[PDB]
């Protein structure tokens, strides 16, 4: 029963460049379909600002963060599709959501083979933590339907941009 504040992302959004498909950047919502194919045009066309697949749990992490950072409207981030054996990256991202990273740039609480982020640092990864208000955990789910469903329902629940400006971190 509300309109939700908005804010001007970064120019040039998304900065990082990578895999994925860029939607209507004041939507509140990221998706990622870490190894699955064909789940990106229909999260797009649900409404979602951006999606993309995300393969390793060290630079795609980084990648993710970097460009829903620099967009202060995202608010809710959707991991969806196959889980990727060894990277284990949907695993790794919920547990950068949860636990943080440590002094080493190591995800706390993170199974994956090689989970640091060498780039993105302490006061990026609290940026994250705050700017995100849910993950919602569709791992290893690939029914666009369900999917679509998700983005829908956070969609319904936009609670408006974080009150703060672009985030921007230097990547490699």
């Amino acid at each position: 029963s509300h309109m939700a504040n908005k804010r001007e992302p970064a120019p040039g959004w998304p900065i990082v460049s990578g895999e994925y498909v860029v939607g209507n950047p004041e939507s509140c919502v990221g998706v990622v379909t870490l190894g699955s194919h064909g789940l990106e045009q229909a999260c797009i066309d649900a409404g979602a600002a951006i999606a993309g697949p995300c393969h390793t749990e060290n630079l795609g992490i980084e990648k993710v963060v970097a460009n829903y950072i620099s967009n202060p409207n995202i608010r809710f981030m959707i991991l969806c599709g196959s889980e990727v054996q060894g990277h284990i990256t949907g695993q790794c991202f919920k547990a950068l959501w949860e636990n943080g990273i440590g002094d080493d740039g190591g995800i706390i609480g993170a199974k994956g083979a090689i989970p640091f982020l060498e780039n993105v640092n302490k006061e990026a990864v609290e940026r994250f933590r705050r700017q995100i208000v849910e993950v919602v955990d569709l791992i290893d789910c690939e029914d666009i339907g369900k999917i679509t469903q998700a983005i829908k329902e956070c969609l319904s629940k936009d609670p408006g941009a974080i009150d703060e400006d672009p985030f921007i971190i230097e990547l490699e």
